RNA sequence: UGAAACUGUCCUUAGUGCAGAUCUUGGUGGUAGUAGCAAAUACUAAGAAGAGGAAAAAAACAUCUUAGAACUGAAGAGGAGA
């Protein structure tokens, strides 16, 4: 569970959803030790639902 | 180095000697990898082509298709003329 409100607290509004994508890509790099991270279509759309 | 013209002496001739003219023309420095590349709400994910996203996150990736999110808001960032 990524507590995203910790990362996107007091972030500029127009750079919230794009920065949410970056944070997830960082956690995947720091966990699976890989660099080629491929988001799913469903995950992208949920971030942009709001 | 250069590869086909040139030199010394005597008279004669002069468009004859440059550090300046905010001199003329051309080339080039410090400034300096500095000031900047900040009006017009905004981009993200998957795939394709391509030498052109690699990697100890090098945090950013132009073009086209799909999906999401959006802007001009119809006296428009629409469709047409002089």
């Amino acid at each position: 569970t990524i507590h995203m409100h910790a990362y996107l607290h007091k972030e500029s509004f127009k750079k919230r959803a794009p920065k949410a994508i970056k944070i997830i890509r960082f956690l995947a790099i720091k966990t699976m030790k890989t660099h080629v991270v491929k988001f799913d279509m469903g995950l992208n759309q949920f971030i942009w639902s709001q």
